[PDB]
RNA sequence: AUCC
């Protein structure tokens, strides 16, 4: 049937100059030594990505699909969604959102300047009146940081980002923002993965696991998901949106966004040249996350029925999926997974790596993470979310004139606070750096799901207790997998081994303690793992007082 | 210089 993309041969050009690594990395050169291994993707590789994501989709649905989709529409029909006012939508624009071609930017949008508001009014009017003319988009290469991988070819090509003008982006929110906040939760319930903190994700997976008489679990991820989404998938997404009760004006804008933007359209590079035409998900539109997540769910659940998965419990985040189910014996389990993959493949969601059944929860990786186990203060098993620290360490070492890595250190410290790598390596580095700079009490930003939260370093103990529990400060006897993976990642980036971080941490602890106040609390709680004779850590009063519920939720 |  349809090609994901077609190309005119015009280059995908840089969206500004692309920042230079420097000869000295003064904030991370005591974290690790192999700076040569840390790179950022750029437009120079966009052509290679374009080639890998351009292909012909043929899609073949069946009765399991029809049946799932039907259930999902019923579920959607219970949702009432409203238009956002033009002004509400304006003010949800992020502060550095890329400016309009029409002579205004995010500052103006967010402040509701008259020029910007009037442009947007007219964009909205045109959406209500013209349901057909394709809306032009810009295509750009994503700049992201990774550690080189010789196994997988050295350096990954840049992902492709496709987005419409700022004025349209505002209009998307008027039409769909309220739906983005309600629909996924309504159609998926507990299966919607972007509602859970790391501890909650763990709790849910363990509960799912313990509920089966004889569990089997697997993960799945689609190769290049956005390019595999069909025009028909996208119109099906609309029909799911339209099943909610909406005012008529929303219906009209939603249909018009669908036909003019979401299903496809022409693409221009940053120099304004025609670059290509698209017939798949534009990653960059408002509906990217909701769309990916709902369409993944529909396909996956239909594929579960097709393969005969018994008592499936799912967890879906975009195109990342875990399914925990009742094992039918390893022989049938393996057949069932092949049938799952074949069905997903008919549905136009082929796998990156073929999935495989597992019967031990530590061995399942989804959303770049997995559940592991360690022992707590009282010797009980304690489960928590971890990941390979390779990419976090590489991002910990991205330092340019334009970019400081300190916020990424913080982000990882918060999300992965119970992990051996955060506690021994990143915490030790973070605190050492800030003490020496004398910036310990200076607020930093925590970035998550596109939101930004201001955090003071000296409040970490309370934040961590609240988010992960007091046991995050007393885990020991980490697992073989985790010890092996962390040691290996450190060697690979030329970082000191864990025993050296332990010595460093003793010294960081003592300095923190010597400063008194909140600093000393950080030393006692965050680095109790580092001393010979432990302290008895007690609940922090400030922790009871904190509400962090918005950090890890969409809705 | 995309969206959640
Ligand atoms: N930075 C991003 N901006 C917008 N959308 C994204 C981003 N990262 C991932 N996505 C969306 O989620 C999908 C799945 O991502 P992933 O599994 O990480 O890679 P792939 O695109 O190869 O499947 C993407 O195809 C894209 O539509
Ligand atoms: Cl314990
Ligand atoms: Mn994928
Ligand atoms: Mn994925």
């Amino acid at each position: 049937s349809s090609m994901s993309y077609s190309w005119t041969g015009a280059l995908i050009t840089p969206c500004g100059p692309e920042e230079e690594k420097l000869p000295i990395n003064p904030l991370s050169n005591s974290l690790l030594r192999y700076h040569n291994k840390v790179y950022c993707t750029t437009s120079k590789s966009a052509s290679q990505r374009a080639k890998k994501v351009t292909f012909d989709r043929t899609q073949v649905l069946d009765a399991h699909y029809d049946s799932v989709l039907k259930d999902i529409k019923l579920a959607a029909s219970k949702v009432s969604a409203r238009l956002l006012t033009l002004q509400q939508a304006c003010q949800l624009t992020p502060p550095h959102s890329a400016r309009s071609k029409y002579g205004f930017g995010a500052k103006e949008v967010r402040s509701l300047s008259g020029r910007a508001v009037n442009h947007i009014k007219s964009v909205w009017k045109d959406l209500l009146e013209d349901p057909q003319t394709p809306i032009p988009t810009t295509i750009m290469a994503k700049n992201e940081v990774f550690c080189v991988d010789p196994a997988k070819g050295g350096k990954k090509p840049a992902r492709l980002i496709v987005y419409p003008d700022l004025g349209v982006r505002v209009c998307e929110k008027m039409a769909l923002y309220d739906i983005t906040q309600k629909l996924p939760q309504a159609v998926m319930g507990a299966s919607y993965g972007f509602q859970y903190s790391p501890a909650q994700r763990v709790e849910y997976l363990l509960k799912a696991w313990a509920e089966k008489k004889d569990p089997m679990g697997f993960s799945y991820d689609t190769r290049h998901f956005d390019s595999t989404v069909t025009e028909r998938d996208i119109r099906t997404e609309e029909s799911i949106y339209q099943a909610c009760s909406l005012p008529e004006e929303a219906r009209t804008a939603i249909h018009s966004l669908t036909e003019r933007l979401y299903v496809g359209g022409p693409m221009f590079n940053s120099k304004g040249q025609t670059c290509g035409y698209r017939r798949c998900r534009a990653s960059g539109v408002l509906t990217t996350s909701m769309g990916n997540t709902i369409t993944c769910y529909v396909k996956a659940l239909a594929a579960c029925k097709a393969a005969g998965i018994v008592a499936p419990t799912m967890l879906v985040c975009g195109d990342d999926l875990i399914v925990i189910s009742e094992s039918q014996g390893t022989e049938e389990d393996e057949r069932n997974l092949r049938a799952f993959t074949e069905a997903m493949t008919r549905y136009s969601a082929p796998p990156g790596d073929p999935p495989r059944p597992e019967y031990d929860l530590e061995l399942i990786t989804s959303c770049s993470s997995n559940v592991s186990v360690a022992l707590g203060p009282r010797g009980r098993r304690r489960y928590y979310l971890t990941r390979d620290p390779t990419t976090p360490l590489a991002r910990a070492a991205w330092e340019t004139v334009r970019h400081s890595p300190i916020n990424s250190w913080l982000g990882n410290i918060i999300q992965y606070a119970p992990t051996i790598w955060v506690r021994m390596v990143l915490m030790t580095h973070f605190f050492s750096i800030l003490m020496v700079q004398d910036t310990l009490d200076q607020n930093l930003n925590f970035e998550m799901y596109g939101s930004v939260y201001s955090v003071n370093p000296l409040d970490l103990p309370a934040i961590i207790e609240r988010l992960h529990g007091l046991d995050a400060f007393s885990m020991h006897t980490y697992s073989h997998h985790e010890l092996t993976r962390v040691a290996s990642a450190l060697r690979k980036l030329g970082a000191p081994p864990l025993r050296v971080w332990k010595s460093r941490a003793r010294a960081v602890r003592a300095s923190l303690i010597s400063r008194g106040g909140k600093a000393a609390v950080c030393g006692r709680y965050l680095f109790n793992w580092a001393v010979k004779t432990k302290l008895k850590l007690t609940p922090l009063p400030e922790a009871r007082l904190l509400d962090l519920s918005s950090w890890f939720t969409v809705g």
